[PDB]
């Protein structure tokens, strides 16, 4: 774990990227960004109502499972609160294991076309944003831990999205190809993260600070998604054929990994609340259509695929 | 290189730190931070004067050397401009190689006492600020590249501060000791960075945007300085004596590394402007008292050593 910087890179003369969309999003950053405009997030305390749920039952895939219904109310609430907590751990782990390393590759100029100052300005702005999103979800976890008086929480499984990337990188002897898989996993998370946030952002039944922080995050990520389409558009145009083919292969696998329900996490949480028959809830879930999927809306990645001209090459 | 996150750590019950000073700094962040209040930095177009210099001759260690005085004015300005760039590059490299990796250790709960929610809050705020500081300095470099029409800049030497830390780590086979060295190099940067920034922040003769962004950065780093004193006080009180000893040993070498003039960078700059006898200018500098030292003022780290009650350097 040697630390790295791009500060020593220097530069040569390059042609500018011409992107109307990137220029607009980059100029709009100070007026859009949650870090600039909503930084005093949680700081305010609360009109806090303890009976308002942490997590919407509407999206708990086992809400109506007889073994979940047969548990005591406090066991069910604890699971629902644990799932709110795990949702935030997921988002943070996504920033840190998926999005950030992808942005870091761009900032280090690893792909032809990535040295462009407008690309760099847009990406570094997104990096500032992810550090603030991390800050927000960290505060949301802490607040919840206090208000719900959760003294202890066990170590969690590694972000499922990342376990998948890890397994693919293991079969990639060459740095070039690993750089592509990293970039692609990042691009997919950035174009689709809106879908994970929208599950809570527009939910009027849960704690107001829960729909609030996902709303604020979602508004930044609408821009990150568009930025990422433009950047990948430019980078993909300049890639060699080996890079291009790898990119196309990696997309559908990155997509699944981003959208996947971590059933090991779900089992851990049910067991944490002493839910009898927890294996059976989770076995039934594996066997349910859509049961292994947390995120269902791939529209962001669809637009990106369209914008790269890859409709017919990608499943 | 595996990416890492602290997101999956969970928690056990622990007693707050009740640091009132940290509580204050954390609460003041939205009203203080440059990211919040000066995000629009370097978007605005102002009356730009090409004749105003980029860097203060007064801090150029070979300002009055014969072989540099002899060279053409356009060579002397390019070196001055390149040193302003090198300065920003030094600031970014320090954030990324030195400050952030130390903050990252705290966030990862690698030291007893670091799991504290207030400590975590103060640090994650500072980590947001460093991303924004990187952003400002990056834009400052690009503005200069545009206005000074700088077509090319060669790759630069690795941050001297970090070349020193790398070499210390090379002899540390145990993680616990590497962590301490990383922490200490970071705490030193954070407490002494004002001295680096002040070199430009209060100078009235250089380009206004140069003194301005350094000034904005300086304002945030005052708070990070105090944040770091609190945090390191709390971690140090909770360290075992093995850790405690390593920290004490690391302090002096971190200070020297933080302050060092990069002569291999100064030589690169002089060669780039094609200055005649660059090798000699730099040789003479290496033979001079204080020749290898850029930052003279260490009062920031002085204050931290005081607060850990370690006045015996
Ligand atoms: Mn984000
Ligand atoms: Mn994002
Ligand atoms: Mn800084
Ligand atoms: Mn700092």
């Amino acid at each position: 774990h040697l630390a790295t910087t791009w500060a020593a890179r220097g530069w040569v003369e390059e042609e500018g990227i011409g992107s109307a969309t990137l220029g607009r999003l980059v100029r709009a950053w100070p007026r859009r960004a949650a870090v600039v405009n909503k930084a005093d997030i949680l700081d305010e305390w609360a009109d806090y109502d303890t009976l308002v749920p942490d997590y919407p039952l509407e999206i708990v895939p086992f809400a109506e499972h007889p073994l979940f219904l047969a548990a005591e109310p406090h066991q069910r609430q604890r699971v629902l609160t644990g799932m709110w907590i795990g949702y935030n751990e997921r988002v943070i782990a996504t920033e840190q294991l998926i999005a950030e390393p992808a942005f870091d590759l761009v900032m280090h100029g690893v792909f032809p076309g990535s040295d462009d100052p407008l690309i760099r300005k847009s990406v570094q702005q997104a990096i500032v944003d992810e550090s603030f999103h991390t800050y927000m979800h960290m505060l949301a976890i802490d607040r919840t831990r206090e208000l719900r008086k959760i003294s202890e929480r066990p170590p969690q499984p590694e972000l499922v999205t990342y376990r998948r990337l890890r397994r693919v990188l293991a079969d990639m002897p060459e740095q070039w190809e690993r750089d592509i898989a990293v970039l692609v996993w990042g691009a997919v998370a950035e174009t689709c993260i809106n879908a994970l946030l929208a599950l809570l952002a527009r939910d009027a039944t849960i704690q107001p600070m829960h729909s609030l922080i996902t709303t604020l995050h979602l508004r930044d990520e609408t821009a990150h998604g568009s930025i990422v389409v433009e950047v990948v558009r430019e980078l993909y145009a300049r890639m060699n054929e080996q890079q291009r083919r790898a990119l196309v292969r990696c997309l559908p696998i990155a997509l699944e990994a981003f959208a996947e329900q971590d059933l090991s996490a779900l089992l851990l949480e049910l067991n944490a609340a002493g839910i009898r028959g927890a294996e059976e809830i989770v076995g039934d879930l594996r066997s349910t259509a859509g049961g292994t999927r947390l995120v269902r809306d791939f529209s962001g990645a669809r637009k990106m695929v369209e914008q790269l001209g890859l409709d017919d090459a990608v499943d």
